[PDB]
DNA sequence: AAAGAATCTT
DNA sequence: AAAGAATCTT
């Protein structure tokens, strides 16, 4: 299975190798900072590779984005399968976590607005996860192990995005979807809140972006339920 | 001086060496990614140990901010004259083959002296720009043999040291971001600071009276003729 | 242009 | 929570 090879060769490389800077053609290295801006951007380079192995071993072409501001990070295809895509997000966070899940203004509500290829053609939007515990001069490449790592324990996981959903927004003005407030084994095990990809759709599809609108609809997956029920009134 | 080491500084480095990927302590090396996400951090990265040597040659202690959404990148001081704390933010932009940055938000610490910033803005006397300039250009991974076959994600870099006043301009870098806008000119005005504020006391008024959104400044102004125009009315 | 896409803090 | 802080595309 490719999502079985991929978290697989993911949760090796991880277990495997520890990035600890940048090196230049030279053979100078910078060290890392612990920022999430900066580990995010380091976490998604680690991954692209790995990923790129696994899904030719599946017969895979793996994509990337064109131009920047179009989801996602990787689009899987077979080009016997093309309408069956499968979309591939990197996402981070550090130390309960939670993630934001992407805007719910863009391809969730416009089939095509920022996105790679029509909302259409995917059949899958999965997340690999990454979550790190957070812990100024250069070095040859004789002191490797000794530069000191930005991060204590690095964790990952690969779920499918509607699982991991939550009800509740992960960013205000940049309108993303919030995922659940939980522990990292959560995620991995997929006890979100929705109980369908549709009810997850459904729901930030039609989620206001202001609690004082959606204090007349729902501010949750409880309220929403009942405003289903109602007749969507 | 302090300003003058620290752009000789980062011009001599950035002529001497050209970041490649990033290498795990098992001497594994991943390729870098051309977008300006990847090439932000790598450049941020890139500079601060120079910005961190020169400080100390000067004698400025250099601290990051502790907490995330908070400016600056860099904060120099002398522990003698606390009260005269320098900024330097790091700015990223590219070109295909004219360039613009954003340059900070212009509703938080120029707004509340104490609002996303590492110390009270009245604590800093100046406020610099260290500004990458990358010509827009792997799927494998490599060892330490391999470097000089790693792919750059760059045609080519420039960098240059500016007052952030001085290149700043009267259009705002971005929307829900609200995010000040910088002149939109060749990298040489940048350099040469050539400007449309006629002070940084006239960039700071026009920053902190700048509404966001055209209906708002639509009745007050929308460029620096009309902030002109609207100081002359009494500020109204 | 101006507006709005692309993880964290109080 | 909330809301708003932290380069790009049209
Ligand atoms: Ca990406
Ligand atoms: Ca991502």
């Amino acid at each position: 299975s490719l999502r079985s090879d991929l978290i697989n060769a993911l949760y090796d490389e991880n277990q495997k190798y520890d990035v600890c800077g940048i090196i230049s053609a030279e053979g100078k290295i910078y060290p890392l900072g612990s920022d999430t801006k900066v580990l995010s951007t380091i976490f998604e380079l680690f991954s692209r590779p790995i990923i790129n192995k696994i899904a030719e071993k599946h017969g895979y072409i793996v994509e990337e984005p064109k131009q920047q501001n179009h989801y996602p990070d990787f689009t899987l295809y077979k080009p016997s399968e093309p309408n069956k895509k499968i979309a591939i997000d990197i996402k981070t966070t550090y130390t309960k976590i939670k993630f934001t899940l992407g805007g719910y203004t863009s391809f969730i509500r416009n089939n095509t607005k920022n996105i790679v290829y029509p909302f259409d053609q995917y059949i899958a939007h999965w997340i690999i996860g990454y979550v790190y515990t957070r812990v100024l001069k250069t070095y040859n490449i004789n002191e490797l192990n000794e530069i000191p790592k930005p991060y204590k324990g690095v964790k990952v996981f690969l779920q499918d995005k509607w699982v991991i959903a939550g009800d509740l927004a992960g960013s205000g003005n940049t309108t993303n979807i919030g995922s659940i407030h939980a522990h990292y084994k959560d995620f991995v095990e997929g006890k979100g809140i929705f109980d369908s990809e549709d009810e997850f759709l459904d729901y930030w599809r039609n989620y206001e972006r202001t609690s004082q609108l959606r204090n007349d609809k729902y501010n949750n997956i409880s309220e929403y339920r009942n405003w289903i029920y109602r007749g969507r009134k």
